[PDB]
Order: structure tokens, then sequence, then C-alpha cells
């Protein structure tokens, strides 16, 4: 399969909100790369996990071509898109800030294994369950 890597462009975005501020500009622009190409790019498919520092990956070709890959991240990302945490609760911190749900973790454990490293979803259930419960997160059901 066509791989001509001319370099690597790691970068930690925010979801909807990437751009060549310091960041961006100077990485991907000093290795030729279309920053507006990247910058619609990542913003537009960040766009749903938005508000988020993304731990990227860009692969720039010989083309001045890229991709670039982002690192649905242990499970705090998504954990915050359900323990309730986007911010924080209001108070009620019984040590446990917040809460979900096996299921919850199922969904966050889908999404991120290709991330996880997940051989099977059972093996990436254990790594958000973990996180949640290191993190202070119970599972209730």
């Amino acid at each position: 399969m066509a791989k001509k890597v001319a370099a690597q462009i790691k970068l930690q975005l925010p979801a909807g909100k990437a751009t060549p501020a310091p960041p961006v500009g100077p990485a991907l622009g000093q290795h030729g790369v279309n920053i507006m190409e990247f910058c619609k790019r990542f913003n537009a498919e960040t766009a749903d996990k938005a508000g988020m520092i993304l731990p990227v990956v860009i692969t720039v070709y010989e083309d001045k071509s890229f991709t670039f890959i982002i690192k649905t991240p242990p499970a705090s990302f998504l954990l915050k898109k359900a323990a309730g945490i986007e911010k924080g609760s209001s108070e009620p911190k019984r040590k446990i800030v917040g809460k979900v749900t096996r299921k919850q973790i199922e969904e966050i454990a889908k999404t991120k294994m290709p991330d996880l490293n997940a051989n099977s979803l059972e093996a990436a259930m254990k790594i958000i369950e973990g996180t949640a419960k290191s993190m202070g997160i119970e599972v209730v059901d």
C-alpha cells in the first residue's frame, strides 16, 4: 500500500479548534504541509469530539500530502462524555466524582478500540473501566 512518508507531525490539538498557532503552523508548515488542509481536516473530523486537546499524530508524505490519526485515549476523553465531568460535578464527590455504567464503558471502549489496541472489546472495556476506577468514576450496571 502506497507509503511515501516524508515526516511526522504529532500535535495535541483542540477538537473543533486546531489552528496554525505555534502548535500547528511551524509544525506542519515547516514540513511543507498545507496547514489549512490539515486544520480543515482535523477540525471537521474532530467536530464531534470538540472541546478537546486531541493527541494527534500526523504522517506527511513525499507529495506534501499527509494523513493523521488521533489517539482516542485510555478513557478520560469519553468518560468526560459520560461520567459527567466535562467541567465537573456540582459538589457531589463521595470520592467517586461521577459515574457511568458498564454499557457506557463498552461504547467508549468500542470507539477507541483502534487505539487501546483491542484484540477484543472485552479488553478495551477493562481499560475504560480501570481508567474510570482510577479516576474516581464508578460504573453502575
